[PDB]
């Protein structure tokens, strides 16, 4: 019955997406279920399983969030401190004037959707980026998804931490989470799990170097690793306590817009709720949107669906769970097709269950 519910849902998207292979992992009372389809690699005709690898793109950002959640657990850093504090580099710049809370989420002042062209994967070049940049309106009022923007928050979080980003989610974060299928740089002795990404006349794609790529969309991992990842948010209490707290800290809701509840990473939304409703919520008009500010940080519990999509040039990922139901979902694929077909596919799923 659980098969059919998913090939269901799973099936035509794949075949009218052409999405050459897509893993699914759900999380329900505590078990794991993977349905797998297709070919991770159509010329060597390599069938998906639950250990395939997948660019997750900007799920990559529940990672960095967590590593973020773990600097704040240590109280290595705090939400309110100036972004500066954490960077001599910036300081006299405008982030000075500008809080991590901001950075986590897109309200900086208008950080942009990328680094501009510009800016290639070079320390100094971001340094001097953030030192010349100044925002189009307060901090604090307007929300535009920003890779520079989550990115410098989790660089400034490793910064607290006294490391590089890359090698504390290596060294600390993936082991204390039990993630022995997740990278950021893919040894050559995993390579064979590597998905093909698929684009236009199916071209191949894998992603290349990017200025804080690690911390904005770094992340290759299986559906059976990122479903592990799903089980400590919905249950952190199982973690050694500073885990449980990092995790924890990406359950906090900032403000609103719309039906979405912006945490640090996760998105929010009541559930039930429409899947037009949750497909709009996640087909975001790339302008800035005015925020609705909680009175107070709101615990993200319940009758609530998390979720977060990312998207490289050649993938798809969606992940979304449901703590009030102990129900996790994870959808990797190598085609970045549209985010509403991502969340049709999930919609199908979790209301199926």
């Amino acid at each position: 019955r659980l098969k059919a519910l998913v090939d269901a849902a799973v099936q035509p998207v794949m075949k009218a997406n052409d999405i050459p292979g897509l893993a699914v992992a759900i999380s329900l009372k505590g078990e794991p279920h993977y349905f797998s389809y297709g070919l991770a690699s159509k010329e060597d005709g390599r069938r998906v399983t639950p250990e395939t690898l997948f660019e997750i793109g900007s799920v990559s950002k529940t990672f960095t969030a967590t590593l973020a959640g773990y600097a704040l657990a240590q109280d290595k850093m705090r939400l309110d401190d100036r972004a500066s504090q954490h960077w001599p580099a910036l300081q006299g710049s405008r982030f000075d004037g500008i809080s991590l809370l901001d950075l986590a989420t897109y309200t900086a002042g208008g950080l942009p959707l990328q680094f501009p062209d510009s800016v290639q994967k070079d320390q100094a070049q971001i340094r001097d980026y953030y030192r010349q940049w100044q925002p189009t309106y307060a901090p604090g009022s307007q929300r535009l998804y920003s890779n520079p923007s989550i990115g410098l928050f989790g660089y400034l979080a490793a910064r607290s931490l006294g490391q590089p980003f890359e090698r504390l989610m290596e060294q600390q974060l993936f082991p204390a989470l039990g993630l022995e299928q997740t990278h950021l740089d893919v040894p050559e002795a995993a390579l064979a799990q590597y998905a093909q990404g698929y684009g236009k006349d199916d071209r191949p794609l894998r992603v290349g170097p990017g200025p804080l790529d690690a911390e904005g969309y770094g992340v290759k991992t299986s559906a059976a690793d990122l479903l592990r990842f799903v089980d400590a948010n919905l249950h952190p209490e199982r973690l050694d306590r500073p885990w449980a707290q990092a995790l924890d800290a990406t359950h906090r809701g900032y403000y609103k817009v719309g039906d979405m509840t912006q945490g640090l990473g996760w998105e929010a939304y009541d559930w039930p709720i429409s899947l037009k409703r949750l497909q709009a919520g996640n087909s975001m008009a790339l302008q800035p949107h005015r925020i609705a500010r909680l009175p107070a940080p709101q615990a993200l519990e319940g009758q609530r669906l998390l979720n977060k999509t990312g998207s490289t040039n050649g993938f798809g990922a969606y992940v979304a769970f449901i703590p009030g139901r102990d129900l996790g979902l994870v959808i990797l694929a190598n085609r970045n097709y549209p985010n509403a077909e991502r969340v049709k596919i999930a919609y199908a799923i979790l209301s199926g269950l």
